[PDB]
């Protein structure tokens, strides 16, 4: 799951939204989801998780931002889906270009210890990935 605070870009509306808004509100976004040919597309919301308080790691991106997810939390990588938790320094995850709209690869500058937040997760339809702090991560349904 991922932490309070993480952003999440609406690629409909154009609109960036602090994910614990969009599940303590149902809100009906849609965001930015990855295709398994590296294609990126707009997919809707379609269920809202609270997940409690929990420990969350954090992984600071080339770019600058840092994405703070439980250290299972699955994100799509060079190497393809891994825990957050095993990633390192050096390792590749893989981003939306800000500017671009098209999916790339950024490395990773720094791995963050624990710290504890509230922690949310999304479904999404059809593609089950959503971009959070820029970067592809699994949005499914356990």
């Amino acid at each position: 799951c991922l932490a309070e605070g993480t952003r999440i870009f609406d690629p409909v509306t154009g609109t960036t939204h602090r994910i614990e808004d969009v599940v303590d509100g149902r809100k009906p976004i849609h965001v930015v989801a990855a295709a398994k040919d590296g294609t990126l597309h707009a997919r809707p919301v379609v269920s809202w998780f609270d997940q409690g308080t929990r420990d969350v790691i954090g992984l600071r991106i080339a770019g600058g931002a840092i994405l703070w997810a439980t250290p299972d939390h699955k994100v799509l990588t060079e190497y393809g889906w891994r825990a957050a938790g095993e990633l390192r320094k050096g390792d590749r995850v893989a981003v939306r270009d800000v500017e671009t709209g098209e999916l790339r690869y950024s490395v990773i500058r720094e791995v963050l210890p624990t710290r504890r937040a509230r922690t949310f997760d999304l479904e999404v339809e059809e593609l089950h990935t959503l971009v959070a702090e820029g970067v592809v991560v699994h949005a499914c349904s356990p």
